[PDB]
C-alpha cells in the first residue's frame, strides 16, 4: 500500500502506436497499454474504453498459462505502478531485445497468404499446392519478420536471415519456442471457441543469456482472433475484435473512402468493441473482467 508514484516520476523512453514504455530504474521498465485502436494501418481518433486494461489482463493471463520465462517483474498491483495507469501497465525487467518478430501461423492469411500466392512459399517454407485464404497450416509455420520503415510493413524473412541476426543456436531456439508456445495457446483458445490464427512475439535475453518472452502476448493486437463457430476455410474470417469497427469505417455512414485518414467512430461502435474485448478475455481466461484492477 505504499503511495503510488506519478507517471511523471519515470522517464518516457519509447512510444509506439498504442503502447508506451517508461524507464523505472536501471533494470526495470513500465510497459503501458493505451486505449488507442488501429484499423487499416491508421491509429483511429476514437479510443476504445478500457481496451488497455483488457489487453493487459489478457497478456497477464497468457503469461501465467505458459511455462516459459517472461519479463514480468511484479504483480499487476505492484506499488511501482502509478495510479493513473493501474490495470493497463506492468512492471517488467529490462532485457537485451532480440531484433526478430517471432511469428507463428496456424492459418494462412495476410502477408503469409500473399507471399504464398506470389511465390508458393512463405518465409522459406515451400508449402503444398492448393491452399488459400484461411487454410489450416499444420504444423504451424515459424514465419519471422523484421521491423522496417516508420513507415512500412514488417519484412517477412527466412530462417537463414534469423540465424544472421541472432546466431544459429539462438535462431533454432526462437523457432522452437515460438511454435511451442503458439501451439499451446492456440489449442487452449480453440477449446473455448476462439481460433488464434497467428501471433507475434518478441523475446529478449537476460543477464545470464536465458531467453525471455517480452512485449505483449496473445492480445488481439498481436494475434488474429477468429470466432471458431464461423470458421470456413476459403473465405476471409472476421476479426473477433475489430470487425464492427471495420464494417462501420468501410460502410455507408463513415463517408470515408478507404482507397483515398479515417473519421472518428460512433460512440456506440466503440462501446460494442469494448464489449467484444471483454468477451474474448472472459471466454479465454475463465476469469471475470470486473475483478481486473483499475484506478
Ligand atoms: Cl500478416
Ligand atoms: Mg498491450
Amino acid at each position: 500500500g505504499s503511495m503510488r508514484p506519478s507517471l511523471s516520476d519515470y522517464q518516457h523512453v519509447a512510444s509506439g502506436k498504442v503502447r508506451e514504455l517508461y524507464r523505472v530504474d536501471d533494470e526495470h521498465l513500465l510497459f503501458v497499454a493505451t486505449d488507442r485502436i488501429s484499423a487499416f494501418d491508421f491509429v483511429l481518433d476514437t479510443p476504445i474504453p478500457d481496451k488497455g486494461r483488457i489487453l493487459t489482463a489478457m497478456s497477464v493471463f497468457f503469461f501465467g498459462l505458459l511455462t516459459v520465462p517472461n519479463h514480468l517483474a511484479g504483480p499487476p498491483d505492484d506499488p511501482r505502478i502509478p495510479e493513473e495507469v493501474l490495470g493497463r501497465a506492468l512492471l517488467v525487467r529490462r532485457l537485451d531485445m532480440l531484433p526478430v518478430e517471432c511469428v507463428a501461423r496456424g492459418y494462412l492469411t495476410g502477408s503469409g497468404l500473399l507471399d504464398y500466392q506470389r511465390t508458393g512459399a512463405v518465409c522459406g517454407h515451400v508449402l503444398p499446392q492448393g491452399l488459400g485464404e484461411a487454410s489450416r497450416l499444420d504444423p504451424p509455420l515459424f514465419t519471422p519478420a523484421t521491423k522496417a520503415d516508420i513507415g512500412e510493413h514488417d519484412m517477412n524473412v527466412d530462417f537463414a536471415a534469423v540465424v544472421g541476426l541472432v546466431g544459429a543456436v539462438r535462431a533454432n531456439q526462437l523457432r522452437d519456442e515460438t511454435i511451442k508456445i503458439y501451439t499451446r495457446a492456440a489449442a487452449h483458445a480453440l477449446h473455448k471457441g476462439i481460433i488464434l490464427a497467428d501471433t507475434k512475439f518478441e523475446f529478449g535475453v537476460d543477464i545470464e543469456g536465458n531467453l525471455v518472452l517480452a512485449d505483449e502476448v496473445f492480445t488481439p493486437d498481436s494475434s488474429r482472433y477468429w470466432d471458431a463457430a464461423h470458421y470456413q476455410p476459403g473465405v476471409v474470417q472476421d476479426s473477433f475484435d475489430k470487425q464492427f469497427v471495420r464494417n462501420w469505417l468501410t460502410g455507408p455512414e463513415s463517408g470515408w473512402d478507404r482507397a483515398s485518414p479515417p473519421p472518428p467512430l460512433p460512440d456506440e461502435v466503440a462501446v460494442a468493441t469494448r464489449e467484444r474485448y471483454i468477451e474474448a478475455y472472459e471466454r479465454i481466461s475463465g476469469l471475470s473482467f470486473s475483478d481486473w484492477i483499475g484506478p
